[PDB]
């Protein structure tokens, strides 16, 4: 019955992936951004220039006020609203209805995106990072408690306008090839993992592996880019610059500001290196790696000019709050959030990214000593 959930995600490049949901009685249909990097379920509940529609509490006979305010500040963007509960369903999901916490967004800043087609956010991470506090039960915890849906879901985000799948309650084996490789969830707040080694074009960055996880590493479908701590970011940019010194780019390109362009069909993919992230495995001294193609961290963008060339933005950003494995990393992999077994699985997606001589990969096993020391304390 998982086939009913295949291809239930849609989105625009750089504007996230969303699923169709209904809230209230009678059902109100809304597109909800799926975000594994937060734990609040929130919807537009008041007019906004970028909102096509929104939740109208007054029309829901099953709405209940919680008489408590709420606000969420993300790394970029924020909103504030009113808490309440209502009945929720997922048309292209499991065949159930749950009573869930809903933050009715009444005011927001640089959160909704002009013409993005989604009107709310579904935070899939754990209660610990829920606002206002961990007693506000997140959506997925409610789903699992109230129904027979097993405590795991999987995400297949397909790249370049974009689509994918959120398999709720299980794993759909037709969505990936090869074996699934699992990494422990270090702590149940964000989906936190431990990166134990980083290579660029097969060259180890040779840093204290604690730097990779300073101060945490998370898997976050609500973030576009791969975000790296200052020290790691500088090493990676230095390495990617050197591999691609055949050509020249504005330095604002390396900051994610300016885009770069090439004559349609002549993007010089070969001069951009592949990036390998090694993740802590399930057995002692064992890791596995995921390999990222340049087609993943060079995000295609529409050229606002009279030209119809190939234009891209550098989708690796500097971070001050740890490593973020964002959407461009998850694209091309099938990612299993196995909450029941405190682990996250990776496999090559059926909608994988294609190069001519190179391929994205999930390979193991590897031996890695002292992986324990890579976690930050
Ligand atoms: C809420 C708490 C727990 C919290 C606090 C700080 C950091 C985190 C880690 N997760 C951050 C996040 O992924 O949830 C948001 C989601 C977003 C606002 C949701 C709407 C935007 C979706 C499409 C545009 C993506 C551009 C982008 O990449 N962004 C806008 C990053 C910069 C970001 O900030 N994304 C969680």
């Amino acid at each position: 019955s998982f086939v009913e959930m295949v291809d239930n995600l849609r989105g625009k490049s750089g504007q996230g992936y969303y699923v169709e949901m209904t809230v209230g009685s009678p059902p109100q249909t809304l597109n909800i951004l799926v975000d594994t990097g937060s734990s609040n379920f929130a919807v537009g509940a008041a007019p906004h220039p970028f909102l096509h529609r929104y939740y109208q509490r007054q029309l829901s006979s099953t709405y209940r006020d919680l008489r408590k305010g709420v606000y969420v500040p993300y790394t970029q963007g924020k909103w504030e609203g009113e808490l309440g509960t209502d009945l929720v369903s997922i048309p292209h999901g499991p065949n159930v209805t749950v009573r869930a916490n809903i933050a009715a967004i009444t005011e927001s800043d640089k959160f909704f995106i002009n013409g993005s087609n989604w009107e709310g956010i579904l935070g899939l991470a754990y209660a610990e990072i829920a606002r206002p506090d961990d007693s506000l039960e997140p959506f997925f915890d409610s789903l699992v408690k109230q129904t027979h849906v097993p405590n795991l879901f999987s995400l297949q985000l397909c790249g370049a306008s974009v689509g994918g799948s959120m398999i709720i309650g299980g794993i759909d084996h037709s969505l990936y090839t090869g074996s699934l490789w699992y990494t422990p969830i270090r702590r149940e707040w964000y989906y936190e993992v431990i990166i134990v080694r980083v290579e660029i074009n097969g060259q180890d960055l040779k840093m204290d592996c604690k730097e990779y996880n300073y101060d945490k590493s998370i898997v976050d479908s609500g973030t576009t880019n791969l975000r790296l701590p200052k020290k790691v970011f500088e090493a990676a940019v230095k390495s990617i610059k050197a591999a691609s010194s055949t050509e020249k780019f504005p330095d604002g390109f390396w900051l994610g500001e300016q885009l770069v362009c090439w004559q349609a069909g002549t993007t010089p993919w070969n001069i951009f290196p592949v990036i390998s992230l090694y993740l802590m495995g399930e057995v002692t001294n064992q890791s596995f790696r995921i390999t990222i193609l340049p087609q993943q961290y060079l995000r295609p963008v529409e050229d606002v000019a009279t030209s119809q060339d190939d234009c891209y933005k550098f989708a690796i950003s500097q971070s001050s709050t740890g490593t973020v494995m964002g959407a461009v990393i998850m694209e091309g992999f099938y990612v299993v959030f196995d909450r029941a077994r405190k682990r996250i699985g990776f496999a090559v997606s059926a909608c994988h990214v294609h190069d001519e001589f190179r391929t994205a990969a999930v390979e193991g096993p590897f031996v890695t000593l002292d992986m324990e020391d890579c976690g930050y304390n």
